[PDB]
DNA sequence: ACTTATGACGT
DNA sequence: TACGTCATG
């Protein structure tokens, strides 16, 4: 019944604008965003608060934009250097967090500001040592039981909050509930204790989900945010994806997401159920069939991977419109500037974690072409050398260049280290 | 003129 | 390999 695991989604809220609130504290509890390269329109926002989400800033919004929407924003802005953005602070502070969620529980880090966390076993040992112990609603002082309470209050969110809770403890206790659903209850007090140690420890709020897979728990994580978990059980997701819209589902944001719409002639993911899985599998393939069929009944396999530290490095810059590189020496440049930044970040990582990369690809972008990619060209990484990598980087994309001037001029140049071996 | 990074799949 | 495409933060 996909019950047999419990794991968690765990996501800053608003990560940037946290790190920036907490060393800037005036920009605590105001609509804030986080921006980077104001130069062009007040620059893009990476990370808006939720004050300012009131507002209806939005990130992906020019900032000039927001300020229209939101008059009181105060902008913090990404550090910069060798003329582009530097996340440092933020994988920094990112880094601090991946620590404490560690010692509770295996975790996979899925981007910057979120990570699945597999509690199977971690609940196992809790159950052990709490034998017969009844769980008080104190032990879950942030968390919704999705789909309760069912049947002045109510009236406010707090009041909805707690009732559900209780109808969802007084129905363990009784013996109402399965023994995956007791699963998922420790689960979610191991999580509140992990949020409990993360804030205290770097005065980071995040929210959570709780579920039986990845797919439930991030889907969990996004329904009471910020600072907030919710569990959702095996029992809750019938009417949970009955109306759920199916590019919220994770992987069907996308082109999938769009066919499977397009194709069955459905919205909602709960639809799916009426399928078999074989008509799945002749429209969208034997892996995506089979993924439907068990996705829409709640059931995912996908395992959390352990694995905190990022399997490639890498930088990009992009030269949108009139700001393309069109020349020899613009080219070479910037790949030093990426190649700079690259060098620092590979000697960290060297020094921190005990490995180091070996492959070197090099992506760019041509004017003229949507993809995110043009094209990708890799070389040996033989030694962090910013002059080397920079040069070898060269190297293997010139050959790109149809007609000391560059042309097409290049939209995005990208370098990314890959393939780390044990050292 | 939404920028900057990652992870994974198909071939 | 793109080595290239998809999906997402």
């Amino acid at each position: 019944t996909g019950q047999d695991r419990v794991v968690a989604l765990v996501d800053m809220d608003c990560f940037f604008v946290q790190v920036e609130q907490r060393q800037n504290p005036h920009l605590r509890n105001k609509p804030c965003a986080v921006v980077q390269y104001k130069s062009w329109k007040g620059g893009g926002i990476i990370a808006v608060s939720y004050e300012a989400r009131a507002f209806g800033v939005t990130r992906s919004m020019w900032a000039d934009d927001a300020k229209k929407l939101c008059p009181d924003l105060l902008l913090a802005q990404v550090r910069e250097s060798r003329g582009k953005a530097n996340l440092t602070k933020y994988r920094e502070a990112s880094v601090e967090v991946m620590e404490i969620m560690s010692r509770f529980a295996v975790i996979e880090r899925a981007s910057i500001d979120e990570a699945y966390v597999d509690l199977t076993s971690a609940v196992q040992e809790r159950l052990q040592k709490l034998q017969g112990q009844p769980i008080s609603a104190d032990l879950l002082p942030s968390t919704y039981i999705e789909g309760l309470p069912q049947g002045e209050e109510t009236v406010q969110k707090e009041g909805m909050r707690k009732q559900g809770l209780f109808q969802w403890l007084d129905s363990l206790q009784i013996d109402n509930l399965t023994s995956p659903d007791l699963q998922l209850t420790v689960g979610a007090v191991i999580v509140e204790e992990m949020r409990a140690a993360i804030e205290r420890e770097t005065g980071f709020q995040c929210s959570a989900g709780i579920s039986h897979n990845k797919v439930l728990a991030k889907l969990a994580c996004g329904l009471n945010k910020p600072n907030r978990q919710t569990l959702v059980s095996h029992g809750s997701v019938p009417q949970l994806f009955s109306q759920m819209p199916i590019r919220k589902i994770r992987s069907l944001g996308g082109k999938l997401g769009a066919s499977v719409i397009e194709i069955l002639g459905i919205e909602y993911m709960g639809e799916l159920t009426q399928f078999t899985e074989s008509q799945l599998q002749s429209h969208f393939g034997e892996k995506n069939g089979s993924w439907l069929y068990a996705m829409c009944r709640g059931i995912e396999h996908d395992p959390v991977k352990p694995r905190q530290l990022p399997k490639t490095i890498g930088c990009s810059k992009n030269f949108p419109g009139k700001t393309a590189l069109a020349t020899r020496e613009q080219v070479q440049w910037w790949l030093l500037q990426l190649a700079q930044e690259l060098e620092e970040r590979l000697t960290k990582d060297r020094n921190d974690n005990d490995r180091v990369a070996t492959q070197l690809v090099v992506s760019i972008r041509v004017q003229g072409d949507k993809r995110l990619s043009s094209l990708r060209r890799c070389c040996a990484l033989t030694r962090y050398d910013a002059h080397k990598m920079s040069h070898d980087a060269f190297t293997v994309i010139k050959n790109c260049n149809t007609s000391t001037e560059w042309s097409p001029p290049l939209t995005m140049l990208f370098l990314c280290a890959t393939k780390f071996s044990a050292s």
